[PDB]
């Protein structure tokens, strides 16, 4: 973990304030020691333009995509940023107004889907793509930050969109999930082959998950992956297709206007056989929650361990993320969040071998968990979680692990961004076996998602650092900095200060050079 | 909290072995220093006779009630025990066989009065109880049995729990099934006329049943200055089996239980002072519940701290003596598919505004518990988990009851169960989730009972007392353990030269 800080000075407002791009990189001023083995680029995406002239964007996810880069070489750091030349951005700059409808901001005058790639960036073959959650992803140059092209996934595969959280196997194979308007489809993009053709042209749907409601598919943000299984969590946050596919020009609608909460379904969990490409018909059921981020998933004897960042309730958490709410003063921010769903890290355990003879009993026979799974007579398997972390309006969010070596596998550690009534104000580490936590936090300092980078000679799982971008608007300080923490105990190793503001960023990666 | 010990020697079997009563008290041999302010009697109940001749009792809750007493005076300790002369026991001794049907043992009809579970004060009297209509008046100084009391002669219930709440003026509240509702009984304090307060018993409020024909098993309930809290679980009593003739079919109490798979848990509150059921449909996931820890009011909310078991299967299925007497690897294996124990805090909003439909009503600043108002007006609850360990139950909870019962509090003491075997003592800070453990190898404790220093201003300024069975051959068979309530460090122990079997509940009676 929890925060030990209040924010009466309101400095978190700087996260949602427009900035200018740069012509070329700035030097970041180092204190402490940047590790000499740290060579490459921290790439991250966020909104950077929160109004076009006098027309405001209303939601956290509406501001125009800004691509950020911190470069590390021989103990020195540079910072650079460029707006992504999406259709949304280019047309806004041409017409000097909001032209494309964003997540929570209707544009005044069917109509074009946004390609505002403000959320994440990921590798496909030798390319990098910035994304949001629509059918449009934007190819970008990781060295110059130039925009290369728009890619419409609809030209290649049968999905209406895909999440900003594809899984990436160590050979470069990419898996993602997307709505299909009815199913949820797993897309597979293979590694780059000898022929050097673009791997997106070899995309395919490999398996399909069914929908609980013919006309109302669930919002999906992420999914789990193990060597043998795919895990999909179907939440009660629904997309109303009667509103989504109606004409938005007539009604004046945006994406937020299409969400509704199903009160009675709870959460349905789904698994598929990855290698045999087959949906498994196990009716896993539990209580209602929102889910954005899976932490990690793995196999342990005949069971799937599913670690999740949950929000307890069926109301859509995105309702609390209009910019007007996030720009309020601190007492009002806390008050507004009182009735929101509560964040909680939970471990669910999914049995793979269901024996009818155990009807009415707990199938989770593993020795090291308090998670349960009850086989009912109607063949639903009712799940209860083991709670790994819980604090009052203190979210362990934007989870990251040592992904390259422990993604999809037995693991011990997760790193997170700590939210305090939705305001990011600390960095966290969680031992998922012991429930021990570590916190890093300074007054009036607003961090981003921490990204893990392994030491080249790592023996343990947490032999490395985490990198986070911190906004520090206190007038006795430079506006922002890159923070490097030792992954062992979250003690500070270095920081690299820059003389300009940085707004909120969501996700990213470290690209080794 | 969790245990750090395995039990391959099987010493826990001594908890379920018959013992002989005593003719008069033994001296318990003290090591360390019994506090000189500790003056009175630890009274506790458990089974003590696990077979009548060659006829065995089958279930944990079948053996014949044994009343135990440790006396504390000027740093000296005595131990004494007597079988309760119930109808079940007396008739068994007369007829040299099992005459009355017990919880899980059919006799080859009359309701059992085997008062093996607890003891509590009414007026100037003490009553040993089980969970039926029969409670047994007993003498707290001599351990003699005085009389049988049939609650049905006084109030409209079929039984009452072994966990009545006791207000500081001596008023007693309890809950019992009525065969259809759950009735709260109130027994007033002793008046000037000196008449027996049981004759002034009354039903003050009634909770509805979720199923006309299948009432829930009820073990305990919550009480605050202003409210009564009742948790209706999916463990049901099948009245078609309960009220059928058991002589023909050969049935016991265990044979009447079934689990409702779809209802989950329904939580109920009543206005205590206005004697009125409140129509708030609190709903959550399925669990068994035996013991409320404590209940209190905080702004417009009820804080409900519970020892839960995650699942709808009846936990009592895992407590046949044959299972509990298995070797350690088999005990662990048998418990793998049982419900998981978990301490949970639920938060019940009292002011429900329809304008908040679809939102979380729990606006308190210090909890992660939630309560969602649905369109059908059910309020769906999620807990804050306070303690969770794999088959490691924080159970038999106790608090500083006299000063913090029904009120804001910080500390609970518990007996730690390891795949159902009691092997440690625990303390839980319910605000910080910090835990403390006391544990020795091959040592099987009982429920810890808290005794305040008489002049304490703080909540945990006192000791806990537990009766520990220690069958290791380098030790006396049992002892009374005294721990400092601050940190569970040992203050003293009082060893006795005879075995003591399992005990369930009890009290400390100040003299
Ligand atoms: C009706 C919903 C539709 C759903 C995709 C439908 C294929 C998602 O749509 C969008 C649109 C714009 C922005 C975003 C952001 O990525 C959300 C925050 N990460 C998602
Ligand atoms: C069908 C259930 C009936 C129910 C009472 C219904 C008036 C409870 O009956 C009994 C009978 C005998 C022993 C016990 C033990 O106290 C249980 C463990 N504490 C309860
Ligand atoms: C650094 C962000 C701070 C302000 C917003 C925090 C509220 C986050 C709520 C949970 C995560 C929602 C998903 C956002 C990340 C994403 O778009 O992938
Ligand atoms: C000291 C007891 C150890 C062996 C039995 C432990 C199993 C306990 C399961 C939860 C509590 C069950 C109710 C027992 C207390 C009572 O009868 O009032
Ligand atoms: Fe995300
Ligand atoms: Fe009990
Ligand atoms: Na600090
Ligand atoms: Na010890």
């Amino acid at each position: 973990m929890s925060s030990q800080v209040e924010h009466p000075a309101g400095g978190y407002k700087k996260l949602f304030e427009t900035v200018e791009e740069l012509s070329s990189p700035l030097t970041a001023h180092v204190t402490g020691r940047i590790p000499l083995w740290l060579t490459g680029s921290l790439l991250r995406c966020g909104p950077g333009l929160f109004e076009v002239g006098s027309e405001p964007f209303y939601h956290l996810f509406d501001g125009q995509a800004l691509l950020h880069k911190f470069d590390f070489k021989e103990g020195h750091v540079t910072y650079h940023r460029r707006f992504i030349r999406t259709d949304a951005y280019v047309r806004a700059m041409t017409e000097k107004r909001i032209v494309i409808t964003e997540f929570g901001t209707c544009a005044f005058p069917g109509v074009e889907v946004t390609d505002n790639a403000l959320v994440n960036i990921y590798p496909v073959g030798e390319d990098y793509y910035a994304c949001t959650e629509t059918n449009f992803i934007t190819k970008v140059n990781p060295e110059t930050l130039e925009t290369i092209k728009q890619v419409d996934l609809c030209n290649y595969v049968s999905v209406n969109g895909a999440t900003a959280h594809p899984h990436i196997e160590n050979d470069g194979t990419v898996y993602n999930i997307g709505n299909c308007f009815i199913a949820y489809n797993i897309v597979k993009i293979p590694p780059l082959q000898a022929d050097k053709e673009d791997p997106i042209s070899k995309s395919e749907i490999v398996v399909q998950f069914p929908c609980s409601d013919r006309f109302k598919p669930s919002y999906v943000h992420s999914f789990g992956l193990t060597p043998n299984y795919i895990v999909f969590v179907e939440t009660p946050v629904k997309i109303n297709l009667f509103k989504f596919l109606s004409s938005w020009s007539l009604w004046g609608a945006n994406y937020m206007d299409c969400f509704e909460s199903n009160e009675t379904m709870g959460v349905w969990l789904h698994i598929a056989d990855k290698k045999r490409k087959k949906y498994i018909n196990n009716k896993y059921r539990t209580s209602p929650f929102n889910l954005f981020h899976h932490i990690n998933t793995y196999e342990d004897h005949e069971f799937l361990i599913v670690d999740l960042c949950c929000w307890k309730g069926f109301e859509f958490v995105y309702n609390y993320l209009y910019l007007a709410n996030l720009r309020e003063n601190w007492e009002e921010v806390k008050k507004n969040a009182r009735k929101a769903p509560q964040p909680e890290v939970r471990r669910y355990v999914l049995p793979l071998n269901i024996d009818k003879a155990d009807t009415g009993k707990n199938l989770v026979t593993l020795p090291n968990t308090t998670a349960t799974a009850i086989l009912c007579s109607d063949e639903t398997i009712w799940l209860e979680p083991e709670v790994l972390f819980s604090g009052p309006r203190q979210a362990f969010e934007f989870p990251q692990i040592n992904y390259q070596k422990y993604g999809g596998k037995p693991y011990t550690y997760a790193y997170g961004l700590g939210l305090n009534h939705f305001v990011p104000d600390r960095l966290c580490k969680l031992n998922v076996k012991t429930k021990e936590t570590w916190v890093w936090q300074e007054p009036d300092s607003y961090p981003s998602e921490p990204i893990f980078v392994s030491h080249p000679d790592a023996l343990e799982e947490d032999d490395g650092v985490v990198l986070s971008v911190v906004v520090s608007p206190g007038a006795g300080q430079k506006p922002a900095y890159l923070l490097i923490l030792n992954a062992k105990d979250l003690s500070e190793v270095a920081r690299a200060e820059v003389e300009i503001n940085i707004p909120v960023t969501f996700h990213g990666l470290f690209k080794k050079s």
